[PDB]
């Protein structure tokens, strides 16, 4: 089997992307966050908090046919970004672009954090890390594309992000037609449950290439890419005027200027990130102070590849019993 289906920003920006996941008999279809750097599917649900609930679209399990308690089963999830939630479980049908699993662990949200009220265009999450970091308790339970790997063609799940526009998630087949060149494929670590890889290196603008090896994460779920001090200082120093401010949180530079590219290294391949996916506009609505895209990783704990990176790319998350990452240009 197979399954395709295209993700949405959620907003101007490419904070985040959205993709339609059907839920339950009859469908109830919600969009989610697809995460792979969480190993939860975790929905906004009949059973949240009704101050709670700001817009989305709901899950109602007492109205899908299929729906069963996973009697004694919680969860609550913490996630980087400081932002949290927590609920029981049931279990549903679970389809994403035509491909469906039964028996999935849905988390029902009893409570959100206030990022996620806050956000009427996100649904839910769909986490599609390692499953050995599923919250659950106290059964540990898989991931969408765990349960739905043996089905699967091929063990692989690939991420098209799009810059200012949809992309693509398919499960169960590489579509050739999607990039340009050749994937280069690199070794991954599940230690600690992500999709764990080194870079060769990195690069800024039309700059010599530095190699050296960064150990990192591929993270759909989070927004900017974040590097080490080094690299992100050497990024910054290249675009007059910008500083990093503690009061707004990060790197800012003024809205007036014409950002460089930034390359980072898979093997002896090479990915360039456009400057213009490194700006994140205003920091408040008419500032003249734009904020960046690549930020430090310093006091995070790992440097995380996060979307401003990945949409550069084709990306193969590749679940085979070694599993492996594959990036290409697009």
């Amino acid at each position: 089997s197979t399954g395709s289906a295209t993700t949405t920003p959620i907003d101007s920006l490419d904070d985040a992307y959205i993709t339609p996941v059907q839920i339950g008999t009859p469908a109830q279809t919600l969009n989610l966050d697809f995460d792979t750097g969480s190993s939860d599917l975790w929905v906004f649900s009949s059973e949240t908090t009704a101050s709670e609930v700001d817009g989305q679209t709901i899950y109602t399990p007492s109205k899908s046919t299929t729906a069963k308690l996973l009697s004694g089963a919680t969860w609550s999830i913490s996630y980087g970004d400081g932002s949290s939630s927590s609920g029981d479980v049931y279990t549903d049908t679970v389809s994403v672009g035509g491909l469906t699993v039964t028996g999935q662990a849905v988390e029902s949200a009893k409570k959100v954090s206030s990022s996620f009220t806050e956000d009427s265009t996100i649904d839910g999450l769909l986490g599609l890390a390692f499953s050995t970091l599923n919250t659950v308790s106290p059964t540990q339970q898989k991931t969408f594309f765990d349960n739905a790997k043996a089905s699967l063609d091929s063990p692989v799940f690939t991420a098209d992000l799009g810059y200012h526009a949809p992309g693509t998630y398919n499960f169960g087949f590489i579509d050739t037609t999607a990039y340009t060149g050749s994937i280069t494929y690199t070794a991954v670590s599940t230690k600690q449950g992500f999709w764990e890889w080194t870079s060769t290196g990195y690069a800024v603008g039309s700059g010599t290439f530095k190699s050296t090896s960064i150990d990192g994460i591929a993270d759909t779920g989070t927004t900017l890419l974040y590097l080490p001090a080094t690299v992100v200082s050497a990024y910054w120093a290249q675009v007059s005027g910008a500083k990093s401010s503690s009061s707004v949180g990060g790197y800012v530079f003024p809205c007036s200027a014409t950002l460089p590219s930034f390359t980072f290294g898979v093997g002896s391949a090479r990915i360039v990130i456009p400057g213009d996916y490194i700006d994140f506009g205003p920091i408040s609505t008419g500032s003249s102070s734009c904020f960046g895209g690549i930020q430090s990783s310093a006091g995070i704990g790992i440097n995380i590849f996060g979307d401003v990176a990945l949409k550069a790319a084709f990306v193969v998350f590749n679940g085979a019993t070694t599993p492996t990452l594959g990036f290409a240009s697009k």
